[PDB]
RNA sequence: AUUGAAAGUUUUUUUUUUUUUUUUUUUUUUUUUUUUUUUUUUUUUUUU
Protein backbone atom coordinates (compact mmCIF):
# COMPACT_ATOMS: atom_id res chain seq x y z
CA UNK A 1 0.00 0.00 0.00
CA UNK A 2 2.67 2.42 -0.42
CA UNK A 3 1.93 2.68 -4.11
CA UNK A 4 -0.85 5.66 -2.60
CA UNK A 5 0.62 6.58 0.12
CA UNK A 6 2.77 9.54 -0.57
CA UNK A 7 4.10 10.09 3.33
CA UNK A 8 7.03 8.05 3.02
CA UNK A 9 9.40 7.20 -0.05
CA UNK A 10 10.87 3.97 0.12
CA UNK A 11 12.42 4.05 -3.08
CA UNK A 12 12.79 6.52 -6.44
CA UNK A 13 13.47 5.74 -9.86
CA UNK A 14 15.06 8.13 -12.15
CA UNK A 15 14.99 7.50 -16.05
CA UNK A 16 17.22 10.23 -18.35
CA UNK A 17 17.63 9.60 -21.98
CA UNK A 18 18.50 11.02 -25.12
CA UNK A 19 15.17 12.02 -27.52
CA UNK A 20 16.61 11.48 -31.47
CA UNK A 21 14.21 12.56 -33.31
CA UNK A 22 13.54 10.17 -36.75
CA UNK A 23 10.82 12.00 -38.25
CA UNK A 24 10.46 16.04 -38.12
CA UNK A 25 8.83 17.26 -34.96
CA UNK A 26 6.48 20.31 -34.60
CA UNK A 27 5.14 21.06 -31.06
CA UNK A 28 2.63 23.55 -30.87
CA UNK A 29 3.87 27.07 -29.65
CA UNK A 30 0.04 28.30 -29.23
CA UNK A 31 -0.34 29.69 -32.88
CA UNK A 32 -1.03 32.72 -31.68
CA UNK A 33 2.06 34.61 -31.35
CA UNK A 34 5.47 34.70 -32.81
CA UNK A 35 7.95 36.33 -30.40
CA UNK A 36 11.26 35.13 -30.87
CA UNK A 37 12.70 35.19 -34.73
CA UNK A 38 10.88 32.29 -36.21
CA UNK A 39 10.76 30.72 -39.65
CA UNK A 40 7.13 30.40 -39.94
CA UNK A 41 4.50 32.03 -38.73
CA UNK A 42 2.74 28.79 -36.74
CA UNK A 43 6.24 29.22 -34.54
CA UNK A 44 7.01 25.79 -32.69
CA UNK A 45 7.07 26.51 -28.71
CA UNK A 46 10.91 27.84 -27.86
CA UNK A 47 12.60 29.43 -25.21
CA UNK A 48 13.62 33.01 -25.25
CA UNK A 49 16.88 31.56 -26.05
CA UNK A 50 15.55 30.32 -29.02
CA UNK A 51 16.00 26.84 -27.99
CA UNK A 52 12.71 24.40 -29.08
CA UNK A 53 11.91 22.74 -25.84
CA UNK A 54 9.32 19.51 -25.66
CA UNK A 55 6.91 20.85 -22.33
CA UNK A 56 6.33 17.98 -19.75
CA UNK A 57 2.59 18.33 -20.53
CA UNK A 58 3.38 16.82 -23.73
CA UNK A 59 4.89 14.11 -22.53
CA UNK A 60 2.55 13.30 -19.56
CA UNK A 61 -0.07 13.44 -22.23
CA UNK A 62 1.97 11.22 -24.41
CA UNK A 63 2.33 8.39 -22.00
CA UNK A 64 -1.47 8.57 -20.82
CA UNK A 65 -2.49 8.08 -24.16
CA UNK A 66 -0.04 5.05 -24.99
CA UNK A 67 -0.85 3.33 -21.44
CA UNK A 68 -4.50 3.83 -22.31
CA UNK A 69 -4.11 1.97 -25.70
CA UNK A 70 -1.64 -0.43 -23.71
CA UNK A 71 -4.57 -1.45 -21.12
CA UNK A 72 -7.60 -1.44 -23.61
CA UNK A 73 -5.10 -3.98 -25.34
CA UNK A 74 -4.97 -5.84 -22.21
CA UNK A 75 -8.60 -5.46 -21.61
CA UNK A 76 -7.72 -3.94 -18.34
CA UNK A 77 -10.61 -1.67 -16.83
CA UNK A 78 -8.67 2.28 -17.18
CA UNK A 79 -10.22 5.81 -16.18
CA UNK A 80 -9.68 8.60 -18.92
CA UNK A 81 -7.83 10.99 -16.37
CA UNK A 82 -9.70 13.98 -18.01
CA UNK A 83 -12.81 16.00 -17.70
CA UNK A 84 -15.59 14.82 -15.55
CA UNK A 85 -14.43 11.11 -16.22
CA UNK A 86 -11.96 9.33 -13.52
CA UNK A 87 -13.30 6.12 -12.33
CA UNK A 88 -13.85 7.89 -9.20
CA UNK A 89 -16.67 9.79 -10.54
CA UNK A 90 -17.54 7.00 -12.53
CA UNK A 91 -17.97 4.19 -9.56
CA UNK A 92 -19.89 7.00 -7.58
CA UNK A 93 -17.21 6.64 -4.72
CA UNK A 94 -15.69 10.96 -4.80
CA UNK A 95 -18.38 11.93 -2.26
CA UNK A 96 -17.23 8.87 -0.18
CA UNK A 97 -13.15 9.58 -0.38
CA UNK A 98 -13.93 13.31 0.41
CA UNK A 99 -15.57 12.23 3.37
CA UNK A 100 -12.58 9.63 4.19
CA UNK A 101 -9.93 12.41 3.64
CA UNK A 102 -11.84 14.23 6.62
CA UNK A 103 -12.20 11.00 8.29
CA UNK A 104 -9.69 8.26 9.09
CA UNK A 105 -6.96 7.88 6.59
CA UNK A 106 -6.74 4.26 5.96
CA UNK A 107 -10.51 4.15 4.75
CA UNK A 108 -9.17 6.65 2.24
CA UNK A 109 -6.20 4.68 1.36
CA UNK A 110 -8.24 1.97 1.34
CA UNK A 111 -11.30 3.15 -1.14
CA UNK A 112 -8.31 4.81 -3.23
CA UNK A 113 -6.61 1.21 -3.74
CA UNK A 114 -10.35 -0.74 -4.13
CA UNK A 115 -12.36 1.68 -6.68
CA UNK A 116 -9.12 3.54 -8.81
CA UNK A 117 -7.83 2.50 -12.01
CA UNK A 118 -4.11 2.21 -12.44
CA UNK A 119 -3.50 5.00 -15.29
CA UNK A 120 -4.93 7.94 -13.09
CA UNK A 121 -3.15 6.24 -10.17
CA UNK A 122 0.09 6.16 -11.76
CA UNK A 123 -0.09 9.71 -13.57
CA UNK A 124 -2.50 10.94 -10.93
CA UNK A 125 -6.42 12.06 -10.86
CA UNK A 126 -8.41 15.15 -9.37
CA UNK A 127 -7.13 16.12 -5.68
CA UNK A 128 -4.22 13.04 -6.04
CA UNK A 129 -0.97 13.70 -7.08
CA UNK A 130 0.84 10.93 -9.50
CA UNK A 131 3.52 9.25 -8.63
CA UNK A 132 5.62 9.96 -11.87
CA UNK A 133 6.60 13.20 -12.28
CA UNK A 134 7.62 14.41 -16.37
CA UNK A 135 10.47 16.87 -17.07
CA UNK A 136 10.40 18.85 -19.94
C1' A B 1 -58.64 93.82 83.59
C1' U B 2 -53.90 87.70 86.50
C1' U B 3 -49.44 90.75 92.52
C1' G B 4 -47.96 92.67 86.63
C1' A B 5 -45.76 95.08 82.92
C1' A B 6 -41.95 94.77 78.43
C1' A B 7 -38.18 92.95 76.29
C1' G B 8 -36.21 87.98 69.13
C1' U B 9 -31.34 83.87 72.92
C1' U B 10 -29.87 87.36 69.31
C1' U B 11 -25.83 88.53 67.23
C1' U B 12 -20.48 87.02 64.50
C1' U B 13 -17.34 82.40 62.12
C1' U B 14 -17.14 79.22 54.15
C1' U B 15 -16.15 71.86 56.92
C1' U B 16 -11.21 74.01 54.52
C1' U B 17 -6.05 72.07 53.26
C1' U B 18 -2.57 67.78 51.84
C1' U B 19 -3.37 63.02 47.35
C1' U B 20 -2.42 61.76 39.09
C1' U B 21 -6.66 54.80 40.16
C1' U B 22 -1.12 54.23 39.40
C1' U B 23 3.13 50.08 37.77
C1' U B 24 3.72 45.69 35.20
C1' U B 25 0.86 42.48 30.26
C1' U B 26 3.92 41.90 21.94
C1' U B 27 -4.02 39.19 19.89
C1' U B 28 0.35 34.99 18.79
C1' U B 29 1.15 29.27 18.09
C1' U B 30 0.47 26.01 13.89
C1' U B 31 -1.34 25.16 7.84
C1' U B 32 3.19 24.62 0.53
C1' U B 33 -2.86 28.00 -3.43
C1' U B 34 -2.40 22.30 -5.39
C1' U B 35 -4.90 18.64 -8.43
C1' U B 36 -6.44 15.92 -12.76
C1' U B 37 -5.97 18.42 -19.15
C1' U B 38 -0.58 16.22 -25.41
C1' U B 39 -1.67 23.51 -28.48
C1' U B 40 -4.54 18.71 -31.13
C1' U B 41 -7.46 17.45 -36.08
C1' U B 42 -8.55 18.65 -41.45
C1' U B 43 -4.93 20.45 -46.50
C1' U B 44 -0.63 16.12 -52.51
C1' U B 45 4.21 22.90 -53.67
C1' U B 46 1.45 22.99 -57.01
C1' U B 47 -1.50 23.70 -64.30
C1' U B 48 -2.85 25.98 -70.58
Amino acid sequence: YTFIDKRVIKRTTMIEGDVETVSPLKIGGGKDNFDPSSLAKDSILKDVEGRPIIPGSSWKGIFRSTGERILRLRNIEVCSGIGKDYCLNNNRKERDFNSALKENVDQALEIFWDYTCLNCKVFGTMSVIGAVRFLD
